[PDB]
């Protein structure tokens, strides 16, 4: 069990690929911390995996507020006395094209995909330098390599998502604490279930293995990452897009 | 004079980059429309180029206030009638290693990186569209393709950018806009000569001419993309470092 | 045991990252053909991870002679009904600058690197795409990535079998059958020790781990992206390298 | 004029991009050595030129034979003294997919596009050196950077010429010779002109300029860098392809 033991704080892991990968986490023993800016539903998430016989805990943090990540990851070290594993997944999309996006559409998507992760980042970086190991885990996306039609705010982020894992990867590595991306590509959580099936059609249609992927695929990444198998990999954004043509 | 006629609004033009880009493009037969947070100065610079004989106009420009871009956007229509080029040059950094970086740092240099470059954007693109043709230029960093020490977020801000890059290219570009990055490496500007010796050494070192660019390096790529030999370069990120190991 | 029952063959499986490969994925569970050009060698690696429980085989492979691929190829389906999982690993230097390189020096690397990686994958693809799943595993490095001085010929090859892994990707994809690339860095295998200290030094103060991989760390890179961890990863390259600046 | 009197040998100059870019030299003022495996063709090209008023020259070159490279290098240098540029452009392809793609259909395309561009490079690299300055310009494509179904080979040969690229911008660059690469998408050169027109629309429809380049648009990339507005710019592979979903 490759994250026996091993403390996981987790970003928007009430549901979506977040709480695929608590689920993952969990399943290879890690003790999981989910964090989720809806409180009913990370408790419900937490409730699930605890049935399981995991240790695991639930907290409502608003990445954006650095008082409520800062109040979450104290109470993870009075709980569990440690930080191995950040994963920054907690994202938002605001699309519209150039010519009709707003300011506060711009501003809400930079606030919790840019901010949010330097936020949470910051607040156990330290933590794992001084301990000497750590990984953070900062989600990106296909946009962030490609750019694409409407999404002005989320692809600066994830690019820029991708900036921060290089970045800190340089500074955090001589202290033995790995920083990667991943960059998924259309996968098949409950923000696509309302997508009109033609629509789907186009999409998987661009991917080279012609179908959507399930949220356990883009979690197996992540722990993956996490484990010592990645061990020499760092400052890495891995594409998990089955192949596109975006 | 591949130019000839054809009004660019630089930003940053007071110094380094952003004046060369303005003197070049000047040369290459441009209305330039010098803009800078600071106006003494860029006015100065403005001055300069009109003893050449250059039709020129100078403008104060926070990037980061939206009513400001347009205020001057309108102006230099009304003296002007058109925009055809935007090279989006401002920034800044206020670096700090992640450890350290406090949130001012971190907002700041957003908010005028990528904030002030959507702006600009914003306030010309619907021109360019409305006209069939325009070419916005975004200046990036070679730390916006490989990240860098201490740089947290001025290298979320220059992926970011290219995240633009790609976005607008894609949306504009089929209405004859094109969009494009430049990614500087060392440049010898004036903030370069308060720098110590053996960090320069450093910095040559990485680079494959081995030696600093001149500020007329960088400008002529942005003339050059600006110009109708690009009329088939859009989406790009061009690398200006002579080739370096960052 | 997540490669359970399942066939890999690996080429320049006698010592290095291969056998570092060929153990991990006889770890793993996989029935393992190890292919070398020094069959002795192979024969004893081999051996040794049956001693271990191990179930593998052993053949003399030179991967520029297509038929003796192809005669390998037959003889495991003889053994084995089928194959799962192909790992690329076999691959030569032969360095000089350009200014010196010979034809043989350049043709020998070509020869192997890219002829040697397509008459493999061409030999166990229809087998793959006729079963409905199997995986490639192209050995590529950040040389493939960056260039690298005095490697005229290996750089083009490195990059080339990246070249391989987007085409394959896209045209296997959609059949079941991924392709992706490992770009290692610089690993402690038997081709170090002879090598100077202060070039051992320059490696790893270029690595942000600052330290050489095992070759265990790569194969741990192979063995996910065999695994069915990897499901939605296809076309790409894993940088393994620890970050660097080369 | 920004060539004026430079030295420029052009491979696969008769047709094509390579007579676009010869025609483009000429006008940029150059000395052009238009050289071509169609002897009657390339000149007639020259011919062409030589009506304007440039000083040209027309060889029958195979690059895949090293002999009539440097007979043909010996042939300028005795006329005009030096080499000042080379456009490494002669290219062919052979596309089928990796099921079907037989070796000589491999082998012509491995040896034209990379040993070709190795020959021309090494027969001209010394020149640039021991003067203090050059450059080298290597086609490559969009193909080089994405892959495309059915293009093994092709793929494989045009990602290796941006090895070539970056490792020869390392060798070469410290002794003022710069190496860049240009990866054009689609052209609407005599290939294109049996392709059936919805085929086409495919094609620009994948374009974000919604359509394809005339040659004398890949042409003015040369020349700009060629030119010392590029004299910062080394190592960079250029994508010319209005931006595209491939």
């Amino acid at each position: 069990m490759k994250l026996q033991g091993r403390v996981a704080i987790i970003t928007g892991a009430a549901a979506g690929i977040g709480f695929a990968t608590a689920q993952r986490f969990a399943e290879d023993g890690a003790i999981v911390v989910l964090c989720d800016v809806q409180e009913a539903r990370v408790r419900e998430a937490a409730a699930r995996l605890a049935a399981t016989g995991a240790t695991v805990s639930a907290y409502r943090v608003d990445v954006t507020r650095r008082d409520e990540v800062d109040a979450m990851v104290a109470a993870v070290l009075a709980a569990h006395q440690r930080v191995d594993i950040l994963v920054n997944n907690a994202g938002i999309t605001k699309d519209a094209r150039l010519a009709k996006m707003t300011e506060a559409q711009f501003d809400a998507v930079i606030d919790v995909n840019l901010k949010g992760v330097f936020n949470c980042a910051q607040a156990v970086a330290g933590l794992m330098t001084e301990q000497g190991k750590g990984v953070i885990l900062n989600a990106s996306s296909v946009v962030g390599l490609y750019g694409n039609f409407g999404q002005t705010n989320y692809a600066a982020s994830k690019f820029g998502v991708i900036g921060f894992t290089k970045t800190w990867a340089r500074e955090l590595g001589p202290k033995g604490v790995r920083v990667n991306a991943v960059c998924p590509g259309f996968v098949n959580t409950e923000i696509l279930q309302t997508v009109p099936d033609k629509v789907l059609d186009g999409m998987t249609s661009s991917c080279w293995l012609r179908r959507l992927a399930e949220p356990a695929e883009i979690a197996s990444i992540y722990a993956f990452l996490a484990s010592d198998d990645a061990s020499y990999v760092n400052g890495v954004a891995i594409e998990a897009s089955g192949g596109m043509s975006l």
